[PDB]
DNA sequence: GGTAGACCCGGA
DNA sequence: CCGGGTCTAC
């Protein structure tokens, strides 16, 4: 899921788990667990804790328990569900948190690509994977001035800059391409070549792009089809080792 | 500071 | 053999 879908998951999942107490944690693919390094320690430590909250940072979910925070990334195919311990698990279920009321929070992932880390709540923000994560794109902490500062100092393309998780949290390939299109900026432009006007416009479109979705695509996956604004065929290239989609007329 | 390997596997 | 995102390794 992209950032807006992760926000919907956070909002939806919270009431289904808040106040519930963990009675067991079952792990069917231990490699998902990244901290503690031993999946047996991960499971042991969570037993007896109650779910108190659920927050999001970038595309990470942060489950707040009594003492610990569980930081979860679903990547593109991970999914959570709350369901009865009496019913058979869905295929590709890798981790299950069993609650004392006979319900479960289940993590499933055909790609087995997701990650979980657990630390004391107070340590979570300064440890991987949240350490160094940039500001929320919808926060005042993400500003044209913050963007301008990072752009001036780099040799990289503007696409590469926006894909850097330390610049802004949870902007992936799709919203990077879409934001650049809406701002009229070619993805392969060096970040340091953008004018002040271009940085301001890009910031505005990034916020609009994420903001509207959290509440139709112009270029992403649309190569060969006409631009929705000028009718020019959308093109696809490689920029910063990613599939990159753009209108060669609208973007400069 | 900036690139690359490592995770993962359904479908081309 | 490719795709994604985000960490660890050069
Ligand atoms: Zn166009």
């Amino acid at each position: 899921p992209e950032l807006p879908e992760v926000e919907t998951i956070r909002r939806t999942l919270l009431p289904l788990i808040v106040g519930k107490t963990i009675e067991d944690v079952r792990i069917f693919w231990p490699n998902i667990i990244r901290h503690p390094r031993d999946s047996e320690a991960f499971a042991a430590r969570m037993i007896g804790q109650t779910v108190r909250g659920l927050e999001r940072r970038g595309k990470f979910l942060k489950f707040l328990l009594d003492r610990d925070a569980l930081i979860s990334h679903l990547r593109m195919e991970g999914r959570y569900a709350v369901a009865s311990a009496l019913e058979p698990l869905e295929p590709h279920t890798h981790v299950v948190f069993c609650f004392t009321d006979g319900s479960e929070l289940r993590y499933r992932d055909v790609r087995k690509f997701g990650t979980m880390h657990v630390y004391a709540k107070e340590e979570a923000d300064r440890r991987p994977p949240l350490a160094e994560l940039g500001p929320e794109p919808l926060s005042p902490a993400f500003s044209p001035a913050v963007l301008a500062e990072r752009a001036v100092k780099t040799k990289r393309s503007v696409k590469a800059l926006l894909l850097d998780c330390t610049v802004v949290a949870g902007f992936g390939n799709i919203y990077v391409d879409e934001s650049l299109f809406r701002a009229g900026i070619l993805p392969g432009r060096p970040a340091a070549s953008l004018s002040s006007k271009e940085i301001e416009r890009l910031h505005e479109e990034m916020v609009a792009t994420i903001g509207e979705a959290v509440m139709h695509l112009y270029v992403y996956g649309r190569q060969g089809n006409p631009c929705k604004r000028c009718g020019t065929p959308i093109e696809k290239t490689v920029v910063a080792g990613r599939g990159t989609h753009y209108c060669p007329r609208c973007q400069r």
